[PDB]
Parts: C-alpha cells; sequence; structure tokens
C-alpha cells in the first residue's frame, strides 16, 4: 500500500527549460508543467501514489509573501485529508528557505512537507531534479519522517526549514547549514536519519493563518561601511511595520544606523538585528538598538517578524519567539 | 637582523577592555593603546624590532571609506620607507574584509601588510588577540610573505584579503573562504604557504588614490522575497554613482528590482549584481539590467565599485575589472 | 541553589605546562592537577559547587579501554548519588571521541556528562583550556542539558559524542561534525541548544558493561592502493575479535583487502566496513563481505564493535546495532 | 583551430553500469568503453578534437602502484607530442586522489593533465559523469590551464592533486580540500582560477621514475586507542621500505606505537607520521620518532615517501621533499 503524495509545484529551475543541454545560467525557470516532471522521474511512481497540482508557475525571486499565504493555507487544506499522506513542494532554489521557514512555522500537521528543488534546469546535462524529486518523495512517503518540521530535499541531503540555507550562487551542493547540519541524508535508496530540531515548529507552533489575505510589511537592510541612514528614513515612509538589519559581524550597527533605527523605534516599527555573515548567533545587547535575532539569517529572520507581527507587537513577546522558533 | 615591523592601530575588540573576563559580548572596542597591545605579548620583541603607531581607535563597525582611504595613504607612505619591513594593522573583526581588500588594491609595495582581529576582548578569558598578534608579527616579518597581496591573520590562519570574510557572527573561528581555503597557516612557530591568490592586487594593480581625499558613493540594497522598488529610487535620489545587489541566488531579479536597477542605469548609476549567499559565481546574463561580480560577495563588491569608479564608468571596463581583480 | 558538578580529571593538553607561553607544540600532557585547573577559572565556582576528583593524568594517546571501562564505572557510581547533578571530565583531544563515544554507549543516567579539552596547554599565551572548562561547566550545570547523550564541549560548541571527531592535527576549531552539525553552542555566556541527537544513547542503550574488567580485542586497518593480505593476518593470529576497515571511498575493497577480510571470516572474526574519508555513509552491498558501518567513522565503528561484542557474535544483531547507536 | 585533448580511460564509477537508475550503490565500475563515454556527450566535440585511448577499465580500489607507474609514462608520453594539448583521465573515485597526486610529481610537462571521476554510475538518474567529463575537457583545452599541476575536477570544481581528498564516503561534493581550497571552479560554462599551489610539482620535481616498474613497499597504519606493537613487527617482517603512520590528533604515539616505531627504525624503515584527523599541520616534535608529514594526508604521505625513496632514504631529505611538495 504505497503512501499517498501529493507533488504540488511552483515553478523554479526544477520546471526550467533552455534550447541546449550545456546552458545552465540564465534559462527559464518555471517553464515546464508538474506532469512532465513527474514523468521524467518515472520511478516515482514505485514510490507512492502521486499526483501533480499546478500550483503557480514561476521563477522563484518572483515569490511573494501573499502567494507564500496561499501555499500554506493549501498545504495544511491537503493535509487534514485522510487522503493524502503527505506533500512535496517542487519550487525554486533562490527563496527555497523564506518559503519553507513560512510553511514550518505555519502547517498544523505532523505528515510529511518536502520542498525539492534544482540548482541545473531539466533541460542540463547532468540535470540534479530528477534525484532530487525521486529523493523528496522518498522522504515524504516514509512513516519515519513523520514530526520533523519542514524540509528542504536536494542532493542527497535533508535540511530543517528553520536552519537550511542557499551558500553558494552556482553550486549544486549550496544548501547547508553549516552549525547545525543536516536532519538527514539519503543515500543508496536509504533515509538516515540524524538529528531532530529543538525548535518549536509545525503543531506546536503558535503562528495560525487560517483566513489571511495580507502579511506584515518588512524590509531588509544591509550593513557596512558607509552604510546610510537615508534607507531607514525610506522603509519608515513606505510603511514598514518591522526592518530586519542583515549586520555587521554580530548585529553591529554604525552611528548611522544607530540613529536610522531609532528613528524607526519611535515610529512604532519592530527592529530586528540579523547578520551579513551566513552562521551564528546575535547575541542580546542592551546597549544598541532592536531586538536581536538568535541564530536566524536575515532572510529567516523576516519571515519570522512578519509571522510575529500577526500576533503582537510587544518587543519581549516577539524576542522570546526568536529565542524558540 | 630582525625585520621592523610597524604596528598600526585602528581599534577593534582586540583593544577593547570589558569590566569582568567573562564578558564576551557587549565590551568596548577600542579602548586600549597599541603599545599596551604590545606589552602584553614581550614575546614579539624576539620576532621583530616593533614600533606602534595609533592611527584610530574606533569599533569596526565605524571605519568609513574616507578614513580607509587615509589608512591606504599612510601605509603607503609606511612601506616606502627602507627602515619598514612591513606593517601589521590591529583592526576590528566586523569589517576587516572591506579594509583589508581596499588595501589589497591600493597598496603600491610588495612588503607585506598584514591586517589583525580579535573576536574576543584583550580581557577576556582565554583571549585571542594576544596569540592572533604575534602570529601576525611573525607573517609580516618573514621574507617568504612578500607579494602575496594584502593578508588577513587570526586564528592560526592566513587569508587573502580579496576571499577572506567573517562567516560567523560570534566564534573564534569565523574567519573563512569556503571555495578558496587559505593562503597558509601559522602551526608551532612555523608558517605553512599553501596558495597565491591568481588575481591583481598591490604592485599590480591600476588602482591608485594617493591623490584623492574620498571614494564615489555606493550602496547596497538586499535580495528576498517581496524586496521594494523604493530603496532603489532612494538610493538614485540619495546621489548614489554604484548600486551593489546583494542578490538572491546567482544575482536574480524580482521585477521590481528589475524596474528599480533600469531608473538607476538610466540616470547613469552602474549596477553590479552580487549574492547574499555567502559564497560563489555571479555569471553574466544578459537578460538582467547591471554587471555581474564574479565571486566577489557584497562588502567586496562595494570596494571594488567604489575604486573602478574613480577610474572609468564604462561599464566594459569596470566588468573586466570584476574578473580580474 | 547552584548544582553540584563533579570534575573528573584524566589528563591531556587541557593540563599540560611548557616552558614558555610559546611552546604548543613540544610540552607535556597530563601535568597539572584538577583543582589548580579549578583555581585557574575560579569563575566555575559561580556556575556550580565544583569537587575536582583526579582521575588519572595521561596523555591522551594513551588511554586504553580498560581504563576507559574504569571512567564509565566511576561516572555510573557518581551519577547515582542524589547529591551529584552532572559530571565535567577533562580529557586530552587526540582521543577524547573515542573515550566519550564509548561513556555515551555505557552511562546509565540521563544527567550531563561532558568531556572538555584543550589544543594549546595551560601556560599557552591565548590557552583556549580556561574557556572550554567554564562553557563544559555551565553545559553540564544547565536543567536543559539533560538526556542529551554524551558531550564534548570546546571552542564554543557542543558535539554529541557519537558525530563529533579531531578533523584537524592542530586548530583551535577542529572538533567538527561536517553532515550532523553542533547540538548546540555557547555565545556571550549563554547555550544555544540545536538539535537532539536521532540515536539510541545513555538511559535507552543495551551496553553495560559495569563488572567487566576487560574487552575483546579489535583492530583497525587502513585502505589505500597495494592494501596488503598480511596485516589481516597478523590480526587474526593476535587475537583480535573484530577488524574495522579504514575504507577506500564507501567502504570498498581492492583484491587484497577482500582475500583478507574473506580470512578473518573464516576464522571467525567480525569484520566492519568502514571509511577513510572522513564523513559520510558506507551503504550495505552484499556482493562485498563484512558489515558496514553506516556513518560511523573507524574510531568510532571501534568503540561500538568492541561493545557489540561484549554481548553477542551474530552479525545481524551488530549490523542493526550500527544503523541505530 | 580546436585543442587536441586525449581522453585516457583507467575505469570508475564513471565508466559503471547498472541494470536500472535508482542503484547508485552495488553497481559495476569500469564497464562501459571510452567511446561510449565520449558519445553520451557529443558537446565535447564543440570543445575539443578528442580522441579516447583505453588504458585499463577498473574499479579504483583496485589501482595499483605498478599500474599508475605505467599511467604516469603513458601521458608523459602523450604530452610531449605537439598534436596534443591536454589529456583527461577517467578514474574511479575512491583512489583518484593517490593516482592523480602521482602523476603530479612524476610528469614533467605544463599541458594540463585532468583527472575526471563520477560518484554516480552512467546508467544513474542524474548521473554526474556527463557534466564532469565536459567541464574537465573544457578545463584541459584551456590556455589558462597550463602549468597549475595535475588537477581533479569534478562537481563544477578544480582541485589541486596535492590537496584535494575525497572527504565523504557517497556525496557528489565529496571531493573537498577544506583548508586549500579549489584551484577553480566551472560555472555557466566559464572557468574561474582562483589560487596557484604554491609548491613543486611536474616540471620542477625531482621525481624521475623512467625505466622503474615497481615502487618501494610503503605500508599505512592507523592510530587509536590500545593500538598494537604487532601490526609494526608484521610491517617490518614483510620488507616494508617505509610507514605512514595515520596518527591520533598531530601525529601523537601511544607507549606501544613508540615501541613499533624504534623498531623500525632500528631495520632502517622509514617512518613518517601523519594524522587520521583529516586536516592540517603534523609538526616536528624532536621527542616522537620518525619524521612529520606537513599537511599531506595518509594517502598522499604514502605516494610522497615512495616516491622519496626512489631518490634516498635520508630522512633530512625526505623531510625537506615533505615540506616542498
Amino acid at each position: 500500500k504505497l503512501p499517498n503524495i501529493v507533488i504540488l509545484a511552483t515553478g523554479g529551475t526544477i520546471a526550467g527549460s533552455a534550447a541546449t543541454g550545456t546552458q545552465t545560467t540564465g534559462y527559464k525557470a518555471g517553464a515546464l508543467g508538474v506532469d512532465t516532471l513527474i514523468n521524467a522521474v518515472p520511478e516515482v511512481k514505485k514510490l507512492a501514489n502521486v499526483k501533480g497540482e499546478q500550483f503557480s508557475n514561476m521563477a522563484s525571486e518572483n515569490m511573494t509573501g501573499d502567494v507564500v499565504l496561499k501555499l500554506s493555507q493549501r498545504v495544511n487544506e491537503l493535509l487534514a485529508r485522510d487522503d493524502v499522506d503527505g506533500v512535496v513542494i517542487t519550487h525554486g532554489t533562490d527563496t527555497v528557505e523564506e518559503s519553507a521557514y513560512f510553511l514550518h512555522l505555519t502547517v498544523k500537521s505532523d505528515k510529511p512537507v518536502v520542498f525539492v528543488a534544482a540548482m541545473r534546469p531539466a533541460t542540463a546535462i547532468s540535470a540534479d531534479g530528477p534525484m532530487n524529486l525521486l529523493e523528496a518523495v522518498r522522504v515524504a512517503g516514509d512513516k519515519q519522517s513523520r514530526g520533523r518540521g519542514v524540509m528542504v530535499v536536494i542532493n542527497d541531503r535533508i535540511g530543517s526549514a528553520r536552519y537550511i540555507t542557499k551558500t553558494n550562487a552556482s553550486t549544486l551542493d549550496t544548501f547547508r547549514a553549516n552549525e547545525e547540519g543536516y536532519l538527514g541524508v539519503i543515500i543508496g535508496n536509504r533515509i538516515y536519519y540524524q538529528n531532530r530540531i529543538d525548535k518549536l515548529h509545525t503543531t506546536r507552533s503558535v503562528f495560525d493563518v487560517r483566513g489571511l489575505t495580507s502579511l506584515p510589511k518588512v524590509d531588509i537592510l544591509y550593513g557596512y561601511q558607509d552604510d546610510p541612514e537615508y534607507l531607514y528614513d525610506a522603509a519608515i515612509q513606505h510603511g514598514v511595520k518591522g526592518i530586519v538589519y542583515a549586520g555587521m559581524g554580530a548585529g553591529s550597527v554604525s552611528v548611522r544606523g544607530i540613529a536610522g533605527m531609532r528613528k524607526a523605534l519611535e515610529k512604532g516599527v519592530v527592529v530586528m538585528r540579523s547578520t551579513r555573515t551566513g552562521n551564528g548567533i546575535v547575541p542580546p545587547d542592551e546597549e544598541l538598538p532592536g531586538l536581536v535575532s538568535d541564530s536566524l539569517n536575515p532572510a529567516h529572520a523576516r519571515i519570522l517578524l512578519m509571522l510575529a507581527l500577526t500576533r503582537t507587537s510587544d518587543p519581549k513577546v516577539i524576542q522570546e519567539y526568536f529565542h524558540t522558533y
């Protein structure tokens, strides 16, 4: 009795095409339909009773929070059904970490939710998408995969949505969680589970988004030498509810950034200090403005802050979410 | 006879002094004088005849291009002297990669220039700065260190300014070049040189800023889901000469970012597409606006773009610099 | 109020003294007593009521299974007391992964057991041992630390005994688990727990060795081009019960190694195929002789095989241990 | 007008075949002929005028020094011809680091020598070998690739034979040089050169192995708790000329290992202390027996020690080879 798996397609390079097999840059993402992906790796049909559903077909640099919200709602609907055992979501690599972390916080099920992506288009020589998709279906259909939070499967690895990130612009092995590792790996058609994330997610999460149609506006500002105050002013003037700061080092702030953050706080904007570095802990520091992002990178911090702002604007409550989610 | 090494101090956590040995976060960077750093490691007198000079005493999140330019000019003056064999620059960790890469491009000497920094303040239990400084003096004084480009020495490693970056907010081992490795290591009081960088630098660089007192203004804008067009408008309106884009994946651009970039281009602003990921190549793509950053991360790309704009506004010339520096 | 923590000292570089602060590669491991370690970082007394006990004082390349057996027995006796909340074990770095994984399998308590070590001797400039010890006491005394399996704390990281390994001969940051990450990190005097290991250990382990005064003999043989049959013959002749093979790639075997493994199997030895590579899965392959090590590296595989052989010689039972511990 | 490249085939998983696309473990390495590999990627004919030559067809765990000698001799012959611009050598992954380093030391040419391999067989879903082979031909035919030492090309990366190693049993991204990085990368059909290795190789090497048909015998012994003296005795009795020790930590030796090494030294065996850890420097230590391996891992140390012994048994000369090659 095969597991029943929905393959929910959103686009991405995994569905991308170019004229020739040697073109691995500058191709069209989000060009092929979900059934074409399935039928390119028909071994998936040995692992599961699969059903393709075309949710969207875009390059992931164009994925937007209002669309991710709809995606989360659709996945929750699917997983409430007795005839669905898990869902695989085909997505672009550029922003999978954002979409996956959003669903990690908002899907109220222990059934597997497995994002899958590809760094080479479907037409490329040695395209990675076929094996990635096979692995993702294997993970989604395995009873041992339940209760693990949302996963991102690619290049034989299983990453937690909370930790995994695209670390390299262009390589197949780009998805890594340097300090936290992988939840598991898939080698020789077998899953090896290594870790369970020690954070709240899915069925233990407070972030209910049923019925919503919009999310709080959050922008991300970079930290660097000579960083300007005017970008703070511009964000404030355009109505942001939060600013995530991709800070120098451990969320450190220049005199110009401090002035911009104090203006934001005066206007009721929540300021969250993360890091541009790529990894590690931004620790509390009562001498600096704003909250701190724990080990969340800027992209992830923005997603959690948007969701936090659906429930509260209390900085103490938001800070505790950042230490527990 | 021993080498003659100038220790040119700019501040940083290496010169920071907290109230207790356990405080490693929330201390004051840039408090101790250069001679106090030297006198904490009097072993240095066995490696070199050292002289301290106090250039500045600031936390590196406050280092600015106008000041970095002065630092480069002062180092050029020092290295023009026959009685100086190399220079060690004590600096904060947060923006050492920016200052070091600027000097890498503008120092007109083959004599060693070694930036050194610390992740723990000088007061801390197991502070790293004492050993880092001893290692940096050993590197700067070794004849085999000549002609290597500017170096960053910390935690037993020798990094090229072009590749090294602070990858972790808070750990001792934060400086890494994941794809390019270290130029060398220092183990057991001995230097092991591994690589020479295959890029132009120092005495083979066209960038000369000895007749300047400031650099062209360049800002950095992040890429993420829902990234706003208005931050492009704000940069344009505040007189930027260049914009570096810390892009999704391989410099990929949303419909909003493309509209922003096209406005910038129409105003004569140079747009340079880098990556937020942390590593790897942004490849050319004629269907997208702007130039591409090769393997330069956003912080490094901004430094090179500022220097490029002192010489040309021809995008073909600038693009070639980004492939060769 | 404060937790009661026993510091059980075995030796190591953390207890080493050299003649100068620059000696980092020629000093003596296992020279200072436990109260000298404690009184050198007296800040531990603010985290715990600490009591030092001198178990041994040796360099860890000389640690032996018979002594590890006694260490495990003593830790079990300490943790059986109601007045002991946790134990920190000071140990050498070279074989901490072996001792720690043994206790991970044999300690019948959920109270924390934290191994700590140092890469520089106690006399070194920027010695790492003081901070590592302070961190280890913090981890051992935190209620959140219970039930995590045995831990190795060093360089601000908390590694599981099952995954952590010494990856570099000589650096402070040598302990890593590349594919599995860290259980947690210690930054700014705060613990950040990231993962729980998804394997059996401690109170859920079958490997009780209380009462033993000896262990099964298990040797490790390397795989390489031209590897010889005669080392298998020698091991058999000297009474091994098991051989761990540090194999080429995924436990792959030359014609000579296969001949040696077949002789061992003929002579009643259990053969376990691991990998020399450093990481990853050795998958089943029924066209090759012997068992497979899953993601256990050679040093860890030897420990598990030795303990397995106190309970069984059944290959199916042993193979399932390797997939679950 | 195109470069002339010989594809010299030796076997490996790149030439492997299985009965289904999902079998990625347990397959037959060295099953397919070189022209089958070429014909799978006729795109190569746009990069180069290629000619296949079948040297051998074996799994690389079975590659032996006598055969590597013949490989080096053949490559030297090919590169002496005006009508050969470079050579691509198809090889198994398990021991490519050994064969490649041997040729790095013995091929007296600046023309590119590029080893290529695959982690999945040619029949696998998302097999890596087609793109790896195209990339290797691109590298071998580019003028910019001359004088770089022997290279290993796989997974978009260009590794030096002296630094690259198989770090994972089973993943596509297994070849890494953690401390030294890659010489270059291949992205979007373009080569990005990053580093030149700062070591002696190829045209500057003293290791002349013309007329030789065999090499001095060198075995590798592991270091671990309870390591036995009798394996040294066995190696001595079997006539080894060298022993490479894959030591605990920084080549550290137990009381038993010391006794074994002193027996070996008394019989005129050269003892070379490397590390089992995976990375880094084994520093000199006059209180321990034998020589030290610098940053060479055990597999590379054995290759260099064998070749060293074709010139001398003087331990000070051999030590200097280990610091310079």
